[PDB]
């Protein structure tokens, strides 16, 4: 139930807050504007009318036989990289009330791409360390996005703030549970998905990530294909055939980039896309590589003067898969 009024056109309704005790909160918003849709539903940008505040309004259809698993989810997430659930309200409709970001990386690097030229060295740096982040913290609860690419990687253009959005696909993995192959995106699909694996990790998460960091260091998608063969014959060019024990585990980099293309970023890159899951960096060892040296710098300004994002408020949680890379992650400068 919600209530319609004029002040321009307003929305009263009774929201849950998104985290905490749930003590309902009436929320007024105006302005309301369609920003995206998709088979989920539709997103829509609205303004507080309080407050003046942007909110975006994610409404997807309720399934009245279950709880919606992205609300679940999103209710136990609080995290600096991830898009924030404030609310959330019925019309039957699921209503989410996030955070709104202006941008994301889709548009950007298209915007770029279109204007055949790259994105600067040091945003692909603050938008894949902030992406690896999320993902550490996410998999610390063993949760799976499952569809991780450059549309579900909102942006602030001035802050240089990356958040995750759109856990509609995303799952708790549990060792010895089958999970479903047909989730992911086409170029984006790690290759035990494409090989139809139902026993895959979260580390399908960083084959993704190193799909995004790859594109938006080319101008363009690493592994194109509008079928699975050709998606694999994409990676095989660049990685070479996977050997038996390569396919079990499933179940010329430096010539793939432009001339200066910083040396870390491909290394980066071949440690991330690589066919045995296993041998993948997980998110938190992402963070502490070498590509991200210049984040840590006690001098690293955005272009444009402002400061860098916050990087290094690392929690124990967060930590959890290997607590003694604090040593690299929280630089000294941080430590005081
Ligand atoms: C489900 O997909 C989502 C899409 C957008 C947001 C979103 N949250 N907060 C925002 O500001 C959002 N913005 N989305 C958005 C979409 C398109 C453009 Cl072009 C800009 C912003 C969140 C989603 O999942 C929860």
């Amino acid at each position: 139930s919600m209530k319609v009024s004029r002040d321009s056109k307003v929305t009263t309704v009774v929201a849950t807050p998104g985290q905490g005790p749930d003590r309902p909160q009436e929320v007024s918003y105006t302005d309301t504007k369609v920003i995206g849709n998709g088979s989920f539903g539709v997103v829509y940008q609205a303004k507080l009318c309080d407050s003046g505040e942007l909110v975006a309004i994610k409404k997807v259809l309720q399934d009245k036989r279950f709880k919606n698993r992205e609300l679940q989810i999103m209710r136990k997430l609080d995290h600096c990289n991830i898009v924030r659930l404030r609310y959330f309200f019925y019309s039957v409709y699921l209503n989410l009330v996030l955070d709104y970001v202006p941008e994301t990386v889709y548009r950007v690097a298209r915007h770029y791409s279109r204007a055949k030229q790259t994105l600067p060295v040091i945003y692909v740096k603050l938008y894949m360390y902030q992406l690896f982040r999320s993902l550490a913290y996410i998999h610390s609860f063993g949760i799976c996005h499952r569809d991780i690419k450059p549309q579900n990687l909102l942006l602030d253009p001035d802050t240089a703030v990356l958040k995750l959005c759109d856990f509609g696909s995303a799952k708790q993995l549990v060792r010895g549970e089958p999970n479903v192959s047909y989730i992911c995106s086409r170029y984006y699909r790690a290759p035990e998905l494409i090989f139809g694996a139902t026993d895959y990790t979260s580390s399908i998460d960083v084959w993704s990530a190193g799909c995004v960091l790859a594109e938006l260091l080319l101008g363009q998608p690493i592994f194109p294909g509008d079928s699975g063969v050709d998606q694999l014959v994409e990676i095989i060019k660049v990685l070479g055939t996977p050997t038996r024990e390569q396919i079990r585990e499933m179940n010329p980099w430096t010539k793939v980039f432009r001339p200066r293309t910083p040396p870390e970023a491909i290394a980066l890159c071949s440690r991330l896309l690589e066919y045995t899951p296993t041998a993948r960096l997980t998110p938190l060892e992402a963070c502490a590589h070498s590509f991200f040296d210049e984040l840590r710098d006690p001098n690293v300004k955005l272009p444009n003067g402002r400061d860098t994002p916050a990087l290094f408020n690392f929690t124990t949680q967060e930590l959890s898969s290997n607590p003694p890379l604090a040593t690299i992650l929280i630089p000294p400068h941080a430590r005081i």
